[PDB]
RNA sequence: UUUAGAAGGAUUGCCGUCAGGAAAUUAGGUGCGCUUAGCAGUGUACCGCCGGAGGCGG
């Protein structure tokens, strides 16, 4: 489908990672609400060795040629361009490999309070949280702030193979 | 197709008594260490929700 492709111009000290994070996680996350219809985040340069990076770059994709031009790429991303160059042409394209978003468990404190008032009341939970976390953990983060709950949390992501679905609010499956 | 082919070494035991190492000394003059440099995988993993382990919202 169509795609609008965005560099992090590179060599300018900052690393993409924190780039990445801040700028353009808000304002497509806020452009995602804005526009209910759900588009589609993909990262052509995933290279996941030991642990798991996410490139230089990402596509934003969409099955509309005109939904695209209602996101109003290239004007809302007008501050921080020395940083950031958001290509014009909504080329279509059939080659890609989705994301999803992977969960972590939660501290012992958090799982704890809703383990004794659901019920099941009172070692072998902590093994279960060490175990799940460790797993996870080596994957690649996108951290996210708060707009309700205003809290800080960190939004891991890992590929898929669907080829085709139904997206988030945030951008994957 | 090998100087081929073969093989049970084994039982037992009291090393002991005594003793002066000791007197003398000069390690000494010299000395160029010295060019360069960006520390981190995002600096962390937070509140809840289903639900008898596995999931999903922000």
């Amino acid at each position: 489908m169509f795609s609008q492709i965005l560099i992090i111009k590179p060599g300018t000290g900052i690393s993409p990672n924190i780039i990445i994070s801040e700028d353009i996680f808000p304002v497509l996350h806020s452009l995602f609400v804005e526009h209910d219809k759900k588009f589609g985040i993909t990262f052509p340069a995933y290279s996941f060795d030991k642990k798991g990076h996410l490139g230089n770059i990402i596509e934003v994709l969409s099955e509309d040629k005109e939904a695209l031009a209602s996101l109003c790429l290239e004007e809302h991303l007008a501050e921080v361009t020395d940083y950031v160059k958001v290509k014009k042409e909504i080329t279509f394209t059939d080659d890609y490999v989705l994301f999803k978003r992977i969960r972590e468990e939660n501290q012992y404190e958090t799982t704890a309070r809703r383990m004794r008032k659901r019920g099941h009341t009172e070692r072998p939970l902590e093994m279960h949280i060490k175990k799940k976390n460790q797993q996870i953990f080596c994957h690649a983060y996108i951290k996210v702030k708060s707009a309700s709950t205003g809290q800080s949390y960190n939004i891991f992501l890992a590929p898929t193979d669907i080829k085709h679905g139904s997206f988030s609010a945030y951008g994957l499956l």
